[PDB]
């Protein structure tokens, strides 16, 4: 396979490729990266949607799991996809143009990110405040990846640094701790570079009409559906026995239980096996209104078949760095609270300045409420979020980044608490009066669902060489890893659907020899234009020479502003606003 | 209107744009330009098709270019395009698989001494002389208004196998404006690789009517586009209101009858102002193409809007005073057997006679007087070729100097003396050649076009129009001699799409990107490769030292 980008490889179909009428496929896992890998077989190998098997662990607001994370216009395998995918929406149109419309009519941005003092916007929200701080991100940029395996963020950076504005809307808007992957911090600095202008306002997001299942998982589904691809269901995959033939690998049987029977899948080399290993919603516990989610570090069949298939072969991955010994602190708490009536709008209005009632975006994204000790999170998506809801009902994501601390004014932490104080935490965050905090949190105005997930933040772990399976193994006849702990040839991040859709489109181009480019990364870390307009947005709109660096670099900079003067050089550093 | 990049756009489609359907399309030429306009109207601006009128200057030459992979616009266009060839497949999919099929390269791109291959064909052989290529694309285009190549490059690199290569790859001549050249140079650096050996370029399987044209042609037609035909527009009145410019009437001869199109602000003109294939005569085995430098229709009609308002640009800057050196004459030669077939095979070392591709692009013969350079596509070039023909294209870079076997000039000779030159350089024994060149074994046709090398006349700010021009209420300029706001690359089809796209989606609030220029650049990955391959892969042309390999290998870069 090979890497492309361009409107001629984007636009072009590939042409059939040959034997696929022979093969099969078994796609272990139903979430994004096991539906697009069926997409990409049927629309682009050509493959028989009934010779595809997609294995599902299920039988054939409140919900927290069916719920998802914004997009970004660089999603370029996830577009690809989407544009042939007919939306159920509108009619006529595909996925694409639904939502391309949307973000025309309702664009996202946020007039409230960071607050504190019950209630007042933080002072300097807005501003990154790096200060010199901001030459640790360039160093971190130019420090090779080989160089900084399994080191965490809080090894490389600065105190000073973790004290700045962009720490804070980093770690809260991506879910980085500073005990995660220095790597994947970096990649996520490199990937998103072309949007340093948007982070701060989320005028960089862009979301779907209602949540993940409803508006990303139904359309996948009709599609599939409509090409006669097989879904199986209560499917519980407990092995797949891979033969060795000099370096060769070839998945032999899949060994599982389905409606309480042990069945076996006898594979040949023409039967193409794609596992999405491991989960980050895997043994989500749930509470209620009155009652905490239970903790929970129990293993369910995703990372049981991990272990499984990372026993027989050393290139299949290390389960074990992801899904073990998360520290307490991590993430682990996310809660839908469901407004039953109005009476709390007024404390939400007053931070977006919008009406929650119109249809329109809100927050725009999280709030984070910087002085709260759980590191206190919340959104208000486009509503309804769910069809279901009422058209009094507004439904608000509440997360918290720190389990560990006990709050401000429910003196527990976030994990051992019930759905009503999470949100009276929430209401006296946002200014309400304490003496009609309980009432108002109570199920005649609110209802609270908490749901504990023991994985959620198990994408950004540490890694060292071999934790993640390549996409494809070296020697891999008909076996494939995908999904975001699946290691992608390029530089892309994880924690992103668009990351799933790639294993995919990589899994299937490379096993099925699909003669299409498949799209690179998007190559913003590598546009000069955009290099040297990060470098103007992170510095607070300074010019290059005003920046704050240490005396050697900001010599070396005066000596090559010296050096290009009256060039092209010249002429884009101002237009990026740098001179 | 805004420009994008990055698949989101790409597969995006427009929602549908206000106040449409009370508007109309007038199209005023149709090439490339105004049939591309044409079709992001229908596909677009959903303008209804009986509301577009294409008007045609002809009743009722066929060749063009190569193109490559980063044309952005001409590719959004074509994969909306049914394929003729191949039903069921757009454009855009019997182009890709058939240039994966049968991919373009040259194995001969340089040759001399009747015959043989120039010993250092492949290298680009700049030395020292690479610098001026970087001081170029380091000078502001604003510094270089008005200059010639000429006057910014040394005597020594006009001596290099890149200019040999340049010149005539892209009928750069030494007068032709220095930022035009800068532009090619920054537009096309992705393909430093491939200039060389031709791997760059890819190729439509027929002539550019019958591979480019008639799909169009199909589409449109099928969405209900008015064609008008035998109409010559003398002219379009624009009237002034305040700052804005509103056409008012459009003033034509159709069908020996003078008429007049009145227009309202809901009528949008699109003129392609200008034209390189104007005024063309031919000759014939026996007879030379008639000499001239008459203005024709397009012309006219520019230099009357010219007239009307100093934002209508300069046309005299383009097609006035061109000099006698100037490309002028091309031809066609049909080989009717294959006697002279070994002398073709011998160089490209490949079968003429296997429907795959040929010389790859031309091949120049650096030592003969003209700057003769010529190029055999992949077979048939032309539907009706019996299967025993092989159709080959000749053209002279300098017309100004006696040939080095026929003793005239290009302009004053006959097909059959443009082949005898020809087959001269190709190492046929002079005893043989006036034998060889008679009409039972090739036949070969001159044409003379006055404006091929216009577009690459030295320009300054204002001599080309903006695509709308500023307070253009419904009137825009398209094609190669409108200014597009990007820093795109004329003498390319790529060009005419970008300004139809421009111009529909300015006028007609078309609310999607319209890709900009492909920004190769500004990848640094592009920097580094393009000095490695213009220096001849030179490396030459300690912890620290590691990081920057490992970065490098990062990059994909080694
Ligand atoms: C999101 C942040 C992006 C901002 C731009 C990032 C990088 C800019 C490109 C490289 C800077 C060139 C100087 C390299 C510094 C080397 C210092 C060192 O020897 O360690
Ligand atoms: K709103
Ligand atoms: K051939
Ligand atoms: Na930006
Ligand atoms: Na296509």
């Amino acid at each position: 396979m090979y890497y492309s980008n361009g409107n001629y490889e984007a636009f072009a179909d590939p042409k059939k490729p040959a034997g696929v009428d022979k093969k099969s496929a078994y796609i272990i896992g139903s979430g994004l990266a096991g539906l697009s890998t069926a997409v990409f077989l049927v629309r682009d190998a050509q493959m028989k949607g009934e010779n595809i098997h997609i294995l599902e662990e299920l039988p054939v607001a409140g919900f927290v799991v069916r719920g998802g994370r914004e997009m970004e216009n660089h999603f370029e395998c996830l577009w690809d996809m989407y544009r042939s995918i007919p939306s159920l929406e509108v009619p006529g149109a595909s996925y694409l143009d639904e939502y391309y419309w949307l973000d025309k009519e309702d664009p996202n941005s946020s007039n409230c990110r960071l607050i504190y003092n019950r209630g007042d916007r933080l002072p300097s929200d807005g501003q990154y405040g790096l200060g010199k701080c901001a030459n640790e991100i360039v160093k971190l940029i130019m420090t090779p990846e080989k160089e900084i395996e399994g080191q965490t963020i809080e090894e490389f950076f600065s105190d000073e640094f973790f004290k700045t504005n962009f720490w804070t809307y980093w770690s809260t808007m991506f879910a980085f701790e500073k005990w995660h992957s220095l790597a994947e911090m970096r990649r996520y600095a490199m990937r998103f570079i072309h949007h340093i202008d948007g982070l701060p306002d989320f005028t960089a997001l862009k979301f779907n009409k209602y949540n993940q299942y409803e508006s990303m998982v139904k359309p996948l589904l009709a599609y599939l559906k409509d090409h006669g691809v097989q879904f199986e269901y209560d499917c519980h995959v407990k092995n797949v026995e891979v033969d060795h033939e000099g370096d060769s690998k070839i998945a032999k049987k899949i060994v599982m239980t389905q409606n309480g029977k042990d069945k076996e899948i006898d594979l040949t080399h023409n039967d193409i096996v794609f596992v999405t290993n491991g989960s980050i919603t895997e043994s989500s516990t749930y509470g209620d209104q009155n009652t905490p989610a239970p903790i929970t570090n129990a293993k369910g069949d995703s990372w049981k078949l991990w272990e499984n298939l990372a026993k027989q072969d050393p290139a299949f991955g290390h389960p074990d760095v992801f899904c073990e010994n998360l520290p307490e602190r991590s993430w682990f708490v996310s809660a839908t609270a469901t407004l039953e009536n109005k009476k709390l709008a007024p404390y939400f209005e007053r931070l977006t300045k919008r009406s929650l009632y119109d249809g329109k975006v809100n927050t725009g994204g999280i709030i984070t409420i910087v002085d709260s000790n759980w590191e206190l999170s919340f959104t208000i998506h486009r509503q309804p979020h769910f069809k279901s809801q009422n058209p009094d009902q507004i439904v608000v994501w509440i997360y918290a980044l720190y389990s560990d601390t006990e709050g401000n004014y429910i003196k527990k932490r976030i994990v051992d608490c019930t759905g009503k104080e999470i949100a009276e935490e929430l209401l006296y965050h946002l200014g309400v009066p304490e003496s009609q905090i309980s009432e108002l949190a109570s199920e005649e105005n609110m209802n609270t669902v908490p749901v504990y997930m023991p994985y959620i933040t198990s994408y950004f772990m540490p890694r060292r060489d071999g934790d993640r399976p390549d996409v494809v193994p070296e020697g891999s006849i008909n076996l494939a890893f995908i999904g975001n702990f699946a290691e992608s040839p390029t530089r892309d991040t994880v924690f992103t659907t668009e990351y799933s859709v790639r294993t995919a489109m990589e899994a299937v181009y490379t096993l099925l020899n699909v003669d299409r480019g498949v799209p690179e990364v998007f190559d913003s870390i590598y546009d000069i234009r955009q290099l040297l307009r990060a470098m103007y947005y992170m510095s607070d709109k300074k010019k290059l020479a005003d920046q704050d660096m240490p005396l050697p670099e900001k010599l070396a900079v005066k000596t090559g502003m010296r050096k290009i003067k009256k060039t092209w050089v010249e002429e884009l550093l101002k237009e990026a606003n740098l001179v």
